[PDB]
């Protein structure tokens, strides 16, 4: 297991534009296209992202290319953020992946605002952090995925992704 395999499990793989858990147009491995309710706006974003006229369909190679960029973007987001970087730097590689996962799903500023959870993670209060993270819109709207991510922070193991 690693961040790529982890997010591949959590985001799935679809080659046609579809609506994500929030109802937003997405493609590939959780590549969010736009929050706009316009399918044409989503198609425009996709064509721009891929560099060709796709009409809402991409190849597996193209999906993986966007995925690599998005994972890279999540890491860069963490490193440039004054709140996220110290927590990230303080963690082992398994827990770093859990933080990247959160950033990928909710964005840099989204995770950066979880002040109390971040403090508990920084302090290595793993059970407390885990309990605190569950007190969130995130956990309530995507509980199975949140449970996996939280287990990763609680244990520092890949146990939640083993038989997946
Ligand atoms: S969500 C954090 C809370 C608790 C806790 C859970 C696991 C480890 C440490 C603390 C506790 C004590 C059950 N609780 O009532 C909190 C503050 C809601
Ligand atoms: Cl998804
Ligand atoms: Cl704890
Ligand atoms: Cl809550
Ligand atoms: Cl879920």
């Amino acid at each position: 297991m690693n961040i790529f395999e982890m997010l591949r499990i959590d985001e799935g793989l679809r080659l046609k534009i579809y609506k994500d858990t929030e109802g937003y147009y997405t493609i590939g491995i959780g590549h969010l296209l736009t929050k706009s309710p316009s399918l044409n706006a989503a198609k425009s974003e996709l064509d721009k992202a891929i560099g060709r006229n796709t009409n809402g369909v991409i190849t597996k190679d193209e999906a993986e290319k966007l995925f690599n960029q998005d994972v890279d973007a999540a890491v860069r987001g963490i490193l440039r953020n004054a709140k996220l970087k110290p927590v990230y730097d303080s963690l082992d590689a398994v827990r770093r992946a859990a933080l990247i996962n959160m950033v990928f799903q909710m964005g840099e500023t989204g995770v950066a605002g979880f002040t109390n959870s971040l403090r508990m993670l920084q302090q290595k209060r793993w059970d407390e952090a885990a309990c605190n993270l569950a007190k969130s819109r995130w956990y309530n709207q995507t509980p199975n995925r949140a449970k996996r991510v939280i287990t990763t922070f609680r244990t520092g193991t890949w146990d939640a992704y083993k038989n997946l």
